[PDB]
């Protein structure tokens, strides 16, 4: 439905987003598998093995929207390629963090990657305003010249 | 990488989202600090964070729907109010229903606006096509 | 703020998202009413399980809609919500559903996105193939 130009600005971000979706499903798969090691309803408490996978998942899930926000913020406002690479790095950290709970690491992981993607977005927004104000200064500059050189055209 | 014109339609929204990211970092940090030192104080901070995390993707959804389909300024302003109400809740240990509703209504209003402009464009096109055919033999 | 043409490519995705927001509010309301117990644990777990999966759903819904085709994506998203309703009420006897629901819908929206990306690269390479083809003739048929 969308044009070829704007999809080229998101394609790398979309690929890394799709990889994270596969990863999320893998995490969910691990939880469900560990849930059926117990034998009728789904509970959020259980054996030590289940509680470690469930909590690990819970941490990964709690940080997903934030990661998704900064990834796309960095990719669209600043630059796509670096943001997508840092996005991939976050996924590799998640993978090692999630398996790291399988005997424990802390509640938060990949703080610096979130920070880096956040910084890019700040730089991108500042880069947006710099180009906007330069555009309005160029517009005012041409408008001032036009009124000044106006009678000289007649 | 995107053009100047589209980025100007999402910039106010993106700032609010980034501030919410810092606030999410703050909430997660406050939980992390209490996790290192089960506890009666830990359960209050964990639940508060969990209550914010559970509502966050819904908020992010209505903020961006209202901003893109309706008007950016009121949506971003309401989004900033949500992060203020969110902040006060984390001190006292569902919040901001009325804000979520306001953004939801903005989106629906923006959607209704889209269709009005679409059908008007359809009406205008059909009207010009109707005159064009009946007038064609005259030239 | 966005132009009519681009908003036209996201309307159905927006509507679905908005219905899902209503459903999230319903689930959250069902939790708050129960919080004034086993009845509370089940509603909380059902909502939590739904919430956990929601951003993954929202990601593939829009990816599918934007990259592949809006109508099939929006309808599949709508199907996801019906399944999500049966799943939530299924927690509300000693037996409940598992942790995962609507995974085949997620898979379908995923595969749409992949297909939409492969569609992008096909037109792009064809666009460079055309560009390179024109440049070859423009050099050959030139000194005339
Ligand atoms: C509710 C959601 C979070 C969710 C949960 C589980 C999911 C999916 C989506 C998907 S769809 C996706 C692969 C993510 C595009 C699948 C994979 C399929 C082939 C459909 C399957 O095994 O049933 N699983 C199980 C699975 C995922 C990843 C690994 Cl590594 C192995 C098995
Ligand atoms: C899981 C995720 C959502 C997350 C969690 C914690 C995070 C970050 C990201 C970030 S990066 C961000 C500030 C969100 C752009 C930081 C801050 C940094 C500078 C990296 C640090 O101190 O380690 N913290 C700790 C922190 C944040 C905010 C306050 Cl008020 C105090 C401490
Ligand atoms: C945390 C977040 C996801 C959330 C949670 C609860 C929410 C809302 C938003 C909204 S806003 C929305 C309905 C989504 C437009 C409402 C409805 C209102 C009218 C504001 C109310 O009763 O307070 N509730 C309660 C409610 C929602 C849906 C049903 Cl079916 C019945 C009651």
């Amino acid at each position: 439905s969308l044009d070829q130009e704007t999809v080229g600005n998101v394609v790398l971000l979309a690929i890394v987003t799709l990889i994270s979706v596969v990863q999320n499903g893998f995490f969910a798969h691990k939880v469900e598998h560990e849930s059926r090691t117990q034998n009728r309803s789904f509970q959020r408490t259980g054996t030590l093995a289940f509680e470690r996978v469930y909590t690990a998942n819970q941490n990964c899930v709690d940080a997903y929207p934030t990661f998704l926000a900064v990834l796309w913020s960095a990719g669209l406002l600043c630059s796509q390629v670096p943001a997508a690479f840092a996005g991939l790095m976050y996924l590799f950290v998640r993978q090692k963090y999630f398996v790291g709970y399988l005997g424990t690491p802390g509640y938060i992981f990949g703080k610096r990657i979130i920070l880096f993607l956040f910084l890019m977005s700040v730089a991108g927004i500042f880069n947006y305003y710099l180009i906007f104000f330069f555009g309005s200064d160029f517009e005012n500059y041409i408008a001032t010249i036009s009124t000044t050189i106006s009678p000289l055209l007649l």
